[PDB]
DNA sequence: TAATATTTGTACGTATGTATT
DNA sequence: AAATACATACGTACAAATATT
């Protein structure tokens, strides 16, 4: 099957920006609001995707600052 | 004398942890202390909600972090277990 | 065997707090 | 000082997998 939950598709796409070198280490990804409107999903879904990627070390978050390629 | 677990409140400096972090600390203290063994089931999310006096969201954040650490694993419809 | 209940998973809603810009 | 941005945390509903009856 080809189906993945929405947070997993957001994870895959963000991961693809990294890997592919479109976002370099210590560069900022789009804001939560920006990702929400880009994927047409809730803030919770974005935060789940980002939280997963942070847990596996792909990203880090700075409160009030942004989220960045690690 | 069984039932239920306190966690320190906070609207009121540097002794403080967020609720999900306190729940993480307690659950991980059950492991380590051998109160729960590998492949033994921890309480359900609803039991944890009632016993820590927090939302399902907070319980799921705590457990999610601990699974991410490799301390616990989940089977949906089954339960959550000590790794 | 079939149906129902339980339990975790996904997705979203809303409010408020805190750090950075 | 105000606005922006991530963090914490309360809630809802329904899906999917497992357990129970």
């Amino acid at each position: 099957e080809f189906m993945l939950p929405k947070y997993a598709q957001v994870k895959e796409e963000i991961s693809s920006w990294i890997n592919q070198g479109k976002i370099l280490p210590d560069q900022k990804i789009p804001t939560e609001n920006e990702l929400m409107q880009q994927f047409g999903v809730s803030r919770h879904t974005i935060r789940k995707a980002i939280g997963d990627l942070v847990s596996q070390g792909l990203l880090y978050s700075v409160q009030g600052g942004g989220t960045f390629v690690a």
